[PDB]
């Protein structure tokens, strides 16, 4: 049905959101972490 | 070099990818459940 259509991709954006703003901080922090070792 | 950082890196990606699965694993319980609910509604 159309609720359920609607209701899953709301799920789906929830879980997918969560997932890619871990992703993006841990891959910030590594970048952030690599460049601060090259310094020395 | 530098397998300093290397091993440090490796635990943080254990930690990562742990955080990802445990959510994984509860949208995958909630799908299930909301697909239920809303047939049965």
């Amino acid at each position: 049905s159309p609720e359920l259509q609607n209701f899953l991709t709301i799920l789906e954006k929830e879980e997918q959101d969560k997932i890619h703003q871990l992703q993006k901080k841990y891959n910030k922090f590594r970048q952030k972490l690599e460049e601060a070792l090259r310094e020395s």
